[PDB]
């Protein structure tokens, strides 16, 4: 009834900033690795509900540009991260978005992360292209700073809003 768990998982490219965007929204620090069983948990209040945030990071999936199905099973919401230092890592968006299409359940909450937004020396990936790219694909976008933490507790939160009030 009162309480909830929504399963989240942290998706996308090599380098992008999963597993520093778990950790600056778990433990509000910006720094060891272990892969198929690197996760984290916080709580938090949507509509005056406690609401556990049980996070999965798919580092180790990249290679396989898949997610095994556990990861899947279940989950509530996931963020889609790219680096917005590397275009290469929008340009995979789409083959992320697929997978997630045939392999997640329909009603799975997805949000367009583009990571590393504090590098504006080295930004190759304007934040109207995540927006555009969002808005073709019927999705939420944010820009984050997992090193800052810009918009990182928005994106997490936001995500169960829309998770909460589907
Ligand atoms: N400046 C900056 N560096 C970041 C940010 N997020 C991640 N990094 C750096 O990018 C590297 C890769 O991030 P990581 O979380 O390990 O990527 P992952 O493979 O997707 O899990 C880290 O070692 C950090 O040095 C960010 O928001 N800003
Ligand atoms: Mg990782």
């Amino acid at each position: 009834a009162y309480a909830y768990l929504f399963k989240y998982i942290i998706i996308g490219d090599t380098g992008v900033g999963k597993s520093c965007l778990l950790l600056q929204f778990t433990d509000k620090r910006f720094q060891d690795l272990t892969i198929g069983v690197e996760f984290g948990a916080r709580m938090i209040t949507i509509d005056g509900k406690q609401i556990k945030l049980q996070i999965w990071d798919t580092a180790g999936q990249e290679s396989f540009r898949s997610i095994t199905r556990s990861y899947y099973r279940g989950a509530a919401g996931a963020l889609l991260v790219y680096d917005i230092t590397r275009r290469d890592t929008f340009n995979h968006l789409t083959t992320w978005l697929e997978d997630a299409r045939q392999h997640s359940n329909s009603n799975m909450v997805i949000m367009l992360i583009g990571n590393k937004s504090d590098l504006e020396s080295r930004r190759e990936v304007k934040k109207e292209e995540g927006e555009a790219f969002a808005r073709e694909h019927g999705l939420i976008f944010m820009e984050t700073s997992a090193k800052t933490a810009s918009n990182v507790e928005e994106a997490f939160i936001n995500t169960a809003k829309e998770i909460y009030e589907k």
